[PDB]
């Protein structure tokens, strides 16, 4: 579980969506596992808005904090799971770390700010969804 909390806005993986996350939705994207809601009170996180690609990630079946080098956001073919079948998901990042299911929502960060979130794991390979791009983010 794990959420980037900027402005007004909640970004969750959309997967782990809860209902008051739909009833007060901002934009949600399937091939992202993407999902943004509004908030009433505003958020201490900051998006990085940069190239990095080394940074460092929450994982929450080890309580620790990794650092990590990871390719940059990409079409990759994920196995299926639980929550989507076997597809092609978009802006996705790959690195080489643990990810259990449940390590999703855990942030990745860089020297700039927030990177994304855990999307993707196991195989010791740990892959984030990427919000640099989402420059809505910063605003209204
Ligand atoms: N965004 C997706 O399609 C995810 C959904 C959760 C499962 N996925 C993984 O890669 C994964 N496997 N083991 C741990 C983890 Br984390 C695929
Ligand atoms: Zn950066």
């Amino acid at each position: 579980s794990g959420a980037i909390y900027v402005g007004n806005y909640r970004v969750v993986n959309r997967h782990l969506a809860t209902h008051n996350d739909w009833a007060n939705l901002v934009w949600e994207d399937s091939s992202r596992d993407l999902l943004v809601s509004s908030t009433t009170a505003q958020g201490c996180d900051t998006i990085a808005r940069c190239d990095c690609q080394t940074g460092v990630y929450y994982c929450s079946s080890r309580r620790k904090h990794y650092p990590v080098s990871f390719s940059k956001p990409s079409l990759i073919f994920v196995e299926a799971s639980e929550y989507y079948p076997a597809r092609y998901q978009s802006h996705l990042m790959l690195a080489v770390g643990h990810s259990e299911p449940g390590d999703c929502g855990g942030i990745l960060r860089c020297q700039h700010g927030v990177v994304g979130i855990v999307s993707t794991g196991g195989n010791g390979l740990v892959g984030f969804a990427d919000v640099r791009d989402l420059l809505w983010l910063d605003e209204e």
